[PDB]
């Protein structure tokens, strides 16, 4: 049957939540809603719980609260953040107008555990391995992450690391084709952002720390060279092109002496996941099989998602319609296993 609900007030409303969930506390809050740390009686887990905010105030709103939902509801993977539980209090869609969402409750992201310091190498092919684990399998699901940064990876005490959409210095990780709002992205725009991260893993400190735009990419124009002729055929914007054209040729620098000190495997995947042109970047796939991961690949538990139907995203409907759409997606959930 249902479960018995019990009601609290925090963070200024009324929540309404199952006696499974216990001892509710804050952890913060922002225009997207609010989030109670929560002990789970039923699994022993502690637990985040997610009351979502005017989820269906607006047509937006509403095709908000269901992207968030479809895209939780399919996201199973270790290394990615998904759904323990979904609920809401109404009993009918006629009384639907709250959603909670409840994940695994997470302490600390990938800054916490690194603190401007360099990592050893075998930590720091575990912590890339799982991340690329992660990838391979939301870019299997044909979606780009496009923000990938260590504020959005999660990791706990065992240093498993879940990939994130939100946090629990904001563009050094950016794909260079992602600041210039290229679109026509690749998957690739991740890769770069692994790239950025790991370097700085590996050597304690920042990549490519622009003070604004234009300096961003000034940093990465003197690492990885000014674009080559193959790239430049492909540029179909005229000003980016004589733009680019007009700048002074500079030379790929020899990663082997930026990094001078890494595991030369290391190296070796850092000079094929930063590379200019999208194009030429190492996948999540083959990043996985390259010879740095030995130690942690298993060719057969590097998982990839179900086809996922975002035919939504080109759907223009009303504001009870992507409601009902919601309630569907509640009232249909499985928990795992
Ligand atoms: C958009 C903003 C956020 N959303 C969630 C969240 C909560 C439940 C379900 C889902 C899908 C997301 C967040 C979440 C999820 C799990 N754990 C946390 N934990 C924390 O924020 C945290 C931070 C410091 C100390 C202790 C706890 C937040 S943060
Ligand atoms: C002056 C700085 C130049 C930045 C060049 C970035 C090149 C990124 O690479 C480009 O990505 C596009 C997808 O976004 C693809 O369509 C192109 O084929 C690919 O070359």
């Amino acid at each position: 049957e249902r479960p018995t609900f019990y009601r609290q007030e925090l963070n200024k409303t009324i929540w309404e939540v199952p006696e499974r969930y216990q001892n509710l506390s804050p952890v913060g809050s922002g225009a997207y809603g609010s989030v109670c740390a929560a002990f789970d009686t039923k699994t022993g887990l502690r637990v985040a719980v997610k009351k979502l905010s005017r989820p269906f105030q607006s047509i937006i709103h509403a095709k908000r609260t269901y992207r968030e939902l479809r895209l939780l509801k399919h996201m199973k993977h270790e290394n990615v953040i998904g759904l323990l539980d979904v609920f809401t209090p109404a009993r009918s869609l006629e009384e639907f107008n709250d959603v909670y969402l409840v994940t695994h409750l997470m302490g600390a992201d990938l800054n916490n555990i690194v603190k401007c310091q360099k990592l050893t190498d075998d930590h720091v092919q575990f912590l890339i391995y799982q991340i690329l684990r992660g990838l391979k399998y939301i870019h299997s699901a044909d979606i780009i992450h496009r923000d990938l940064k260590p504020s959005n990876l999660a990791v706990n005490e065992d240093c498993e690391l879940k990939i994130l959409d939100f946090g629990l210095a904001t563009r050094w990780y950016r794909a260079p084709e992602i600041m210039l709002n290229w679109m026509h992205y690749n998957q690739t725009v991740d890769i770069w952002s692994v790239g950025c991260i790991m370097a700085e893993l590996l050597t304690g400190r920042t990549l490519f720390p622009g003070t604004d735009h234009i300096d961003q990419l000034k940093l990465i124009l003197r690492l990885v060279g000014t674009p080559g002729a193959e790239l430049l055929k492909k540029i179909s914007s005229e000003s980016a092109r004589n733009y680019i054209q007009s700048l002074t040729q500079m030379p790929k620098m020899n990663f082997a002496n930026v990094f001078i000190g890494a595991n030369p495997l290391a190296v070796d995947l850092l000079e094929k996941m930063l590379v200019l042109d999208s194009d030429k970047r190492i996948t999540a796939a083959q990043a996985l099989a390259h010879a740095y991961f030995a130690q942690y690949h298993d060719p057969d538990d590097e998982p990839v998602a179900d086809p996922y139907d975002q035919s939504f995203e080109s759907r223009d409907l009303l504001i009870d319609e992507w409601k009902s759409l919601t309630y569907d997606e509640v009232i249909s959930f499985v928990p795992p296993p």
